[PDB]
């Protein structure tokens, strides 16, 4: 009767985000934001939640799930694509948690971002960003970058990622995927090695270390585009963030070097549309003849003002000067009601 | 039919720097540059990837594949030379990147440098220092000039490499190369034993550690002409770097010593010609009467006046008084647009 092979099956039928499996219910699914009880045929699940749940556990998991209550992986169905999984032991028994990944990567168009963007994977080393809080569009953003790049280029490309969000087929250049916790052990001792892997573009998926941060730079500045993904909000206080968490004893030179590898900067919130709902704000940094002195000098707050690429408000107004984001959503994402409100 | 002693063939016959070897692609080749995948025979290569691999890992690689999902070393097939791979865990698979390594090492007169280079390595004992962006033909400069040794003098001469980049052929002496990480594990415990083996020149591949750069001095200033590495890019900062990273309880003491041990230094980065493509930038300085007090008494800034042994622009320039470098890339890789404009 109950087979997780197949439970999948209603819920990617109900097109479901996240299916759940706990003791007293009978599979779950989350729809449209709501948690809907699937009893279409599962009936309240038995604690033998724990049986589902290890026809998907391998060993190095089955075992994990033991040392600490629980174990976060990812894991292939041949039928329709691939699930990200996270059993616990809930209340004396287990549970799970499968969500879903993207099968297929979006063409940059759809995105919105404008056609500067395009121009950046075309460089030749540096530090292109891609910052926002969590729910942002930035693995999207950068997976719609790297995958114009494996389009176009005979590159060698590698990405370092916890968890490898999406997958990318071999083009005009040979792609190396490592998940950080199952495939290495850390962005570190796996960008510290793809350093010496040959590769021509280099992918950190998350960058709160300074170590990580240190190589991301080190790197960036060695001759390979690098892509970072920090969760700031706003250029000027991005590369504010990362020159400040760096000892005092050559915070300039710091603010030297991301003045001559800074290549790019992309801000994003994720608004709503009065459509289905997704639209794109941010802000958009391409250093030139004068921000790249400035940072140096550390004229910031000055820079902010040559910004005649995009501040935030000059797009926070250009998505309502036509009829999408409401005034008051053009400040709960606005970065300062000051600068705009004058529009 | 998939032999790795063979894929290496179809490469070399191409001419290729990097070879890979991923899952999904058929092995692939690093062509002037460009990646291009070989299909001329083998096909689409499937997850065993991991028997080619092994058909070339010891096995305290085979198991240090495991606790980290990566080894990084050399080995060698006595059909053409000498190759340095890299094996990791890619995408839950396996995946190589092999390179290649210098089966003959280049005429002193084909690098670059002046006649008085050669000279160095006729001293006594000091710190002969290489230094450059990784990129600018250190590893050659020296395996030259240590070489240039191996034929006309009668020594024990001791390499501490990581890894091995050059070989060195028995001639007139005795060469003697260990491997950091293979033969020994660091530069410490391994430059600290050169010192008891009756070495007569010392090479530290690397010079980033304060114990490291605490022994290449104490070796310099105990009757052994080492060479060292450094990844500045000038004089004046190089002589500074190595001083500065020394607590402030003597910081002029080892000023002292840089100066008493100081033999000479040559940065170097390889700009581009108008020919193939490859020429070499430098500023040398071969210490003397004033600037070897100068240094100690840390007039530093004033050193660089007396430098009438050749400033790094009135190189930049003396390349351009002919016809090579352009005036433009004679200040992308000047150390000061200042300086020169003025030739
Ligand atoms: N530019 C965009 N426009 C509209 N929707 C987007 C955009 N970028 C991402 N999304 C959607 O938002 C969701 C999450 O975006 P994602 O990038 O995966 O989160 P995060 O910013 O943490 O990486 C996905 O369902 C994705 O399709
Ligand atoms: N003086 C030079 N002139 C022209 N080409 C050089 C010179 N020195 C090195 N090269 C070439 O540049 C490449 C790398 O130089 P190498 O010294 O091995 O890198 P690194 O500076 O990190 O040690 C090699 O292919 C080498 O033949």
């Amino acid at each position: 009767e109950l087979k997780i092979l197949e439970i999948i099956k209603e819920a990617i039928e109900l097109g479901a985000s996240d299916i759940h499996l706990t003791a007293g219910a009978p599979p779950a699914v989350r729809i449209d934001g709501y948690i809907k009880f699937l009893k279409d045929f599962p009936r309240l699940t038995p604690e033998d939640t724990q049986k589902l749940a290890y026809s998907v556990m391998s060993e190095k998991h089955r075992q994990k799930l033991e040392e600490n209550g629980q174990v976060d992986f990812s894991f292939g169905v041949r039928g329709v694509g691939r699930f990200r999984a996270n059993v616990f032991y809930q209340r004396g028994s287990v549970a799970a948690a499968l969500r879903s990944l993207p099968a297929e990567i979006p063409e940059f168009k759809k995105l919105g971002l404008p056609d500067k963007v395009l121009e950046l994977c075309h460089r030749k080393m540096g530090l292109i960003l891609v910052t926002g809080p969590t729910g942002s569009g930035k693995s999207t953003t950068i997976a719609s970058m790297i995958d114009y790049i494996n389009q176009t280029k005979s590159y060698h490309i590698i990405t370092i990622e916890d968890p490898i969000e999406y997958v990318f087929k071999h083009k005009k250049s040979i792609v190396n995927q490592r998940e950080v916790g199952e495939d290495t052990k850390s962005f570190a001792d796996a960008l510290r090695a793809a350093l010496r892997e040959d590769p021509d573009v280099i992918f950190v998926g998350e960058m709160r270390d300074l170590e990580t941060v240190e190589t991301a730079l080190r790197a960036a500045e060695t001759g390979h585009l690098v892509f970072g993904t920090l969760h700031t909000n706003t250029a000027i206080d991005t590369i504010h963030r990362i020159v400040d968490i760096f000892p005092l004893n050559q915070q300039e030179q710091v603010r030297i070097v991301l003045s001559f590898i800074l290549q790019g900067i992309i801000s994003q919130r994720l608004l709503p549309k009065i459509g289905g709902g997704r639209v794109l704000a941010y802000e958009l940094l391409i250093p030139n003849t004068a921000i790249r002195n400035l940072i140096r000098e550390n004229k910031l707050q000055q820079v902010y003002s040559l910004m005649q690429m995009q501040t935030m408000n000059q797009t926070l107004y250009k998505l309502y000067k036509q009829g999408l984001i409401t005034l008051e959503d053009a400040m709960e994402a606005s970065p300062d009601p000051k600068e705009l409100e004058r529009m």
